[PDB]
């Protein structure tokens, strides 16, 4: 891949971010998007400033420069969707800061594990191109071909790690380079654990995997560590509606656009477009979240925070909260 230039670098290094706390559980990505006019620039630095203030880099040998060039490469892979851009991954960055470090799920694991995940975050949709798996097998895609032919269904997820392998190959920009012997394996393997975990036709097996090992005082610490990685990544992943009421609005119907877009080019396919998909059947924005908290973001959270991670009651509480706010605007329709 291309070399980052000291003028991409202090592109970024100028952004100053006066008014926003980034280690805060409040923190507006949206509003900090729209106070300059160089959104791209602010999300990087939003990521730095993360992974400097974590205090986490520097004791692993990585470098700002390093760091930052990471960052700029990761950047360069991800694409003009409506969901699956820089701004989400970043997002998951910061959420997954907060999760350590307000709640406490720091305590759980390594530093060198705290370090994994909030770079992980980073890399953990390289190149989505606003298409699910399901669009690639269904369509016969060459990349779904090559996923039925070799075993694994996960194909965005294979493909993201393989991008970030080779964003790490590069020593310009591998903030895993001052590692050696198993803690470089463990950072490797531990990045592309969590990098799979978070294809959501896992989400089932992963999380009652993850209560079983909690809930058992004999399981492998090794495993527990892994798994309790595997968790966190995921819990940025569907943290949307754990926000302050309107970012998490904002969040849905970015979301809500990139699948009506998949839904259109299903069409154009002549491919099965489900419900959920499908610009011509929704009204309701309010019923789906309350749908998504329900049956999938309420129960993960509460159970994950009941087995194990106390210090994230704050998602659960304000899960509640805004599902009450939506329950608020049917009952005002
Ligand atoms: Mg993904
Ligand atoms: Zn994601």
């Amino acid at each position: 891949v291309t070399a980052i230039t000291k003028v991409e670098r202090e592109a970024v290094l100028v952004c100053e971010l006066p008014s926003f706390d980034v280690t805060d559980v409040e923190f507006d990505l949206f509003r900090a998007r729209e106070s300059t006019d160089k959104p791209l620039d602010v999300a990087a630095a939003i990521a730095y400033r993360l992974l400097l203030g974590s205090g986490l880099p520097q004791k692993f040998g990585c470098s700002d420069e390093v760091l930052l060039n990471f960052i700029l490469q990761c950047r360069k892979k991800y694409r003009n969707v409506p969901y699956h851009n820089f701004y989400h991954v970043v997002d998951v960055c910061q959420t997954i800061h907060t999760f350590l470090y307000r709640g406490n799920v720091y305590e759980k694991l390594t530093e060198l594990e705290c370090f994994v995940l909030l770079i992980t975050a980073l890399v953990h949709d390289l190149d989505h191109m606003g298409l699910n798996n399901s669009f690639y097998l269904k369509t016969e895609s060459p990349l779904g071909i090559l996923s039925s032919a070799s075993g694994n269904t996960s194909v965005l997820e294979v493909h993201h790690c393989n991008l970030a392998v080779e964003i790490l190959s590069d020593p310009e920009s591998d903030v895993f380079d001052g590692l050696e012997g198993a803690e470089r394996t463990l950072a490797f393997r531990s990045m592309i654990d969590c990098v799979l975990a978070t294809d959501m036709a896992k989400h089932g097996s992963a999380l009652e995997a993850f209560l079983a090992s909690a809930a058992d005082q004999s399981s492998d610490e090794a495993a527990f560590h892994r798994m309790t990685m595997e968790i966190i990544l995921k819990a940025g992943d569907i943290s949307n509606v754990t926000k302050p009421f309107d970012i998490s609005r904002q969040w849905a119907m970015a979301v809500t656009e990139e699948f009506y877009r998949q839904g259109d080019m299903e069409k154009e396919r002549g491919v099965e477009v489900l419900p959920m998909f499908d610009r011509s059947k929704n009204m309701e924005l309010a019923k789906g979240q309350i749908g998504f908290i329900d049956f999938v973001a309420a129960p993960f959270f509460q159970k994950i925070v009941d087995a194990c991670l106390q210090g994230m009651q704050w998602t659960v509480d304000r899960i509640k909260s805004n599902r009450a706010q939506w329950e608020r605007v049917l009952e005002t329709r």
